[PDB]
């Protein structure tokens, strides 16, 4: 379709410049816009996998939320030599876009927030990651909904007891830092997110700030399958999931 | 009435240390406060035509909000140069309350919450500026204050509904910088403030925040006009307005 | 009992990660844990008189609520060789628990919260430290409740008329900085802390916040009676208070 041009689609849907800072966003490998395209894939990660995965299959232009590099480097051996060589033989681009995409109107986070149907709900960060407001029904109400559509068996750290109208957060991906949970636990009653580990277990329960596990994956890829329909469904291309 | 003593009865008003870290806020330029005063000029800006008009209508003592200088210097030429020249040869004093008139009690910012009639307004920002309250009505009512007191066309980026009984943010002067917008979409349903540039309201149609652009200009100048008439009031001393 | 053993019970009571950035909390002074520890000393302040009297009184474990030092020595005199000098020669360890007992779950800010049956409470910073929720009451109510319980004469700042059902923030010990009553004047009404400046005094009547200063004495030693109890009643030695 002219990679220049999904490019400046997805760029319409999430601006580059919503990303936060230092995110590693945009064109990750790629000499040759203006060719067209056939096969979009999409993946979480752009891991070897989802590269060999990619070629095999004969997709020419690879979409992941996560960035190829985090880091610079200016050496090119182990793996990051692979997955570069995989990638320029066969000339497949790679795009990516990262915290732009957690952070834009109906993004990751805002399909956690539509999910639940949060309540006049608001950015959690001074980022703009995350969403938080008021879920209105109770707590088993509001387990049910995840474990249903999230994650079938997701750790709860029950805290403290929960009333019905409760302020729940949620955060798309890895939000369960000791540093994020002391910040939600002024803005919140129960925390959706990502990866808890022991320490913050522990924090969590001297805080009094109810924290739902549901992994970093099941919660980022909820709302990248719905990017995916909305690609899809706007884009005459034919569109893979490559990790999901 | 003397320098020292309009001075003192300022910083009464808005102490210096209620300034933010870095503010140039005080005197900015003047050699005898003991001098006895004539007539006192108003600003928003130390502006070459402000500095000027000054000496033309005879102002002894020059107050402005924004100070002389935010960043120092340490050569004299070109601008800056034709300025002091100005304020030197006819011994003006040229003073400044900047952010410390932001911040205080009626000052900028209180004087925009109270145009609003805010409910149980709260400072905005970790740094005393802004004010942010419920507005007891409806967005029409409050746009309609808005046309009417601050500014009459104002630029509104309605990024979806407003419900009555709103969370109302103001900031008087430059406010909507991307991470103000990030930050204040955290704390606020409403942004009123100033200079809106293109990135910015992408960023709070993004976000869900509705922000009302009535300009730099306007939203200081109204506080302004106040502070003008509360000297006009509690001093003897002719006082005319040099910026508006 | 051993001394690795009461300290094992106190970090479980009071974790160390709980403690703030660069917070100096754990083993003050002390070489041999396995120590058999007959008689336990606590207090605020590992001053020299609670050093002097932990000797005199043949105490054997010292905990303190503040550590020893907050900055790095490399060379030892005056006061610092005083102090050492005891606790070394009488093999006295001195231990400390400080702001991860101001964190932790009925630790001392959540003794606070409790004491002034709070509303929903949440830690009030970004660092766990203080709560904050509603008073149910009037603010004559939380004033009697003050008096009463933590300190008898405290000194009010009445920036504003306070209605029932309040925002109250609580903050155990030094809480009444500048940048602190900005910040906490964006999320309370009412500030119950310690150790009023006369600039933090102007500062909160400009932006509205009412403070009541009990002393930073009073509103710690309130919650470090309780955690005194505690380690009586568990712990089984004799455990005296040598600065309260």
């Amino acid at each position: 379709m002219k990679a220049k041009e999904i490019i400046e689609f997805i760029e319409t849907f999430a601006p580059k410049d919503l990303a936060i800072e230092g995110d590693n966003i945009g064109l990750q490998v790629g000499d040759n816009l203006d060719k067209e395209i056939k096969k979009l894939g999409i993946a979480l990660d752009p891991s070897l996998s989802v590269i060999k995965k990619a070629e095999k299959e004969g997709v020419d232009f690879l979409f992941t939320h996560h960035p190829l590099l985090k880091d610079p480097i200016r050496n090119f051996t182990g793996v990051i030599y692979k997955k570069l060589k995989i990638l320029m033989e066969n000339d497949i681009i790679l795009y990516s876009a990262h915290t732009n995409l957690d952070i834009c109107k109906n993004g990751l986070n805002d399909a956690l927030a539509e999910l639940y149907n949060l309540e006049n709900p608001k950015p959690l960060y001074d980022n703009g990651l995350g969403r938080v407001g008021i879920f209105k029904g109770s707590f088993e109400e509001f387990l049910e909904i995840t474990k249903k559509y999230i994650h079938k068996n997701p750790i709860v750290v029950k805290s403290k007891e929960v009333d019905d109208n409760f302020k729940l957060a949620v955060l798309s991906g890895y939000g369960l830092s000791q540093s994020s949970i002391k910040y939600v636990a002024e803005k919140a009653d129960v925390y959706l997110s990502g990866d808890l580990t022991h320490h913050s277990k522990i924090l969590a329960e001297e805080l009094g700030l109810v924290v739902v596990d549901a992994t970093h994956y099941s919660t980022e890829v909820f709302g990248l399958k719905k990017f995916k329909e909305f690609l899809s469904s706007n884009l005459d291309l034919e569109i893979i999931s490559l990790d999901f």
